[PDB]
Order: structure tokens, then sequence, then C-alpha cells
């Protein structure tokens, strides 16, 4: 009891007995937008996530409008957000200012990513190159101030693909002081589960992890989002979509509902409840997501 931090992810994960979700969001283009959304997020506040995430440009391309609904959020919302943060291609000082900004407005988790890979100015010649410098740096600077994330890819990382290689990396971010690992979007369960068994014996049996899960809003997007992520779609999932059902948009989404819990419900009993939190990517939109928590 002396020792629970109720803004950190890592504390409210592991009090939680009951399973739960998280939601991912990006930063509006528009003011109009920015309002709409904080109506959605304050529906789907509903639907009782342990914490919102807003997303982060690359080289610190969004780094007003990702800083000023973070903080609007946090104020309003009654739920903790975790902001995301890219460190490659940047200016000290600006990734120095965006973590004051949200050490001052109540932000109390960072998602540390890499963002693209490292590039200069050629003979015109950035001082972070990989996830764990951004990690490292977070925690030389605040403690525990901040609970910091960290990305994993079940089916490997793909420049613009070796899991095994990306696991010897996560395992450098988490002895550097990461608290809890969300993944990519996967629709194959037994690479998921090969992973977090791979993730238990080699890097750590009780730390939080994610899967990032993806909903199928159309037969076309679906394709997308595994092509964009470089995800394997399995025949068991495909031949759920016969060309008469690719035909008909109603249909497509109400299974892909079924897909999702199905998904949901394999994990959390093949992993007898150790995965207890599932992460989505909402690109802000809340349907389908209403539905897999609904009807689950
Ligand atoms: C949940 C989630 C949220 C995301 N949100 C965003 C976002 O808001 N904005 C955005 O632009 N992107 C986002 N991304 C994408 C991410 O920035 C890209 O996948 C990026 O290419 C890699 O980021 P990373 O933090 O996993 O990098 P890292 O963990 O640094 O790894 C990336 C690659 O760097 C190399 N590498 C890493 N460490 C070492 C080492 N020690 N030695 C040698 N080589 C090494 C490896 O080749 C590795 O595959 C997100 C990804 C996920 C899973």
């Amino acid at each position: 009891n002396l020792y629970f931090q109720s803004m950190s992810i890592r504390d409210l994960y592991h009090a939680r007995a009951s399973p739960f979700i998280s939601l991912e969001f990006f930063p509006p283009k528009t003011e109009l937008g920015t309002r709409n959304l904080m109506e959605r997020m304050h529906r789907m506040t509903a639907l009782d996530p342990l914490f919102i995430t807003v997303t982060w440009g690359a080289g610190g391309t969004t780094a007003e409008k990702t800083l000023t609904l973070a903080s609007l959020a946090q104020q309003t919302l009654n739920i903790p957000v975790c902001m995301h943060l890219t460190c490659t291609n940047t200016e000290k000082a600006i990734i120095d200012d965006a973590l004051d900004r949200c050490y001052n407005a109540g932000i109390r988790n960072i998602l540390a990513l890499r963002g693209d890979p490292p590039i200069g100015e050629d003979w015109l010649d950035s001082p972070f190159k990989y996830a764990v410098d951004l990690v490292r740096y977070i925690k030389q600077s605040y403690g525990d101030k901040f609970c910091v994330g960290v990305a994993a890819y079940p089916e490997g990382h793909c420049e613009g693909q070796d899991p095994l290689k990306d696991l010897v990396y996560l395992k450098e971010k988490v002895e550097a002081g990461a608290d809890f690992v969300i993944t990519q979007l996967f629709y194959d369960v037994e690479k998921f589960l090969t992973f977090e068994m791979l993730f238990r014996e080699r890097i750590s049996q009780d730390l939080p992890l994610f899967p990032g899960l993806m909903p199928i809003n159309s037969y076309l997007l679906f394709h997308r989002a595994a092509k964009l992520s470089h995800a394997s779609i399995p025949p068991a999932i495909l031949s759920r979509f016969p060309p008469e059902i690719q035909s008909d948009d109603n249909a497509v989404k109400s299974i892909g509902v079924d897909i999702l819990i199905e998904l949901i419900q394999e994990i959390y009993q093949r992993t007898s409840g150790r995965i207890k939190g599932f992460h989505f990517y909402t690109l802000n939109l809340e349907k389908a997501i209403a539905q897999i928590v609904s009807q689950s």
C-alpha cells in the first residue's frame, strides 16, 4: 500500500486482478478535428482503459500538437496518458523541452522509440542512434518519475526479418530500465505466443507485455495494415473471408469483430492469464473496438 504509484503503468498493471485494455490515438491536423477527437476519447473512457497513448511524428514533425493533446487529455479525462517520443535526427534541446513539459503537466509515462534510422547533413556535419539511448537518457534525467515503455516485434523489425535478432536488442532496452513493452500489430496468434515464451525465458518472467492489436475496419484496410507492418495473415483467417464475404462490407466488419475477440481469448487462455492487458491501435475510430469489448 505504502509504495503504490497511481500514475505508473507498471504498478497499475500488476494491481489489476481482472483483464483490461489500452488505447492509442494520433494528433489531428486541424483544431476542429482535435475538438471532435476529445469528444470521442471521452466516450471511450466507458471502456475502462488502463491508460491512453498519443503518437509522435519522427524527427519532431508533430511535437507541439502531440505535447498539447497529451497534456489536455491528462488534465480532462482523469486517465493516465503515455506520450510517444522518438529520438533520432532531433536536437537534444527538443527532447529536453518535451520531457520538461510532460513532467510539469503531470504526464508520468513515456513510450521511448527510435523513429527512423539516423542520418545527417553529409559534409555539412544527432546524438541518439537507437531507442536504448533514449531509455538510458530518460532514466539518468528523471529516475522513476517516468515509467518508460518500449517497442517489440514478434515477427521481426524490417527497415523501410529476424525476431531472434530483435530479442537481443529488446533485452538491452529492458536492462537499461524499460518498465513495459508493446508489440507491433499481428494476426497470427502463434507468432505472438512463441515470442511471449522466448520473452519470459530470456528477458523477464514478470515485466508487463502488451500485444498490439489492429481491428479489421474493411477488407482492404486489413490487408493494408498487414502489408505496412510486415505482419503475416494465416490461412485459417484468410479462409473466413471468401469472395462472397469480401464483397459485403457489413459481413467483413462483423466477422472481423469475431476474429479479434477470438485472438484475445486464445492469448489470455494459452498464457494462463500472464497476458492480461490488450493494446488497440484505434486510428481515432471507436465502433469496432466498442463491439470487441462489449461482445467478448
Ligand atoms: C507500440 C508502438 C508505437 C510506435 N509509435 C511510433 C510513433 O509514435 N512514431 C513513430 O515515428 N514511430 C512509431 N513506432 C515505430 C518505430 O519508431 C519503428 O518501428 C522504428 O523503425 C524502430 O523503433 P524502435 O524503438 O523499435 O527501435 P530500436 O529498438 O532502436 O530498434 C530498431 C533497429 O535498430 C537496430 N538496433 C537497435 N539497437 C541496436 C544495437 N544495440 N546494436 C545494433 N543495432 C541496433 C536494429 O537493426 C533494430 O531492428 C511505434 C512502434 C510500436 C511497436
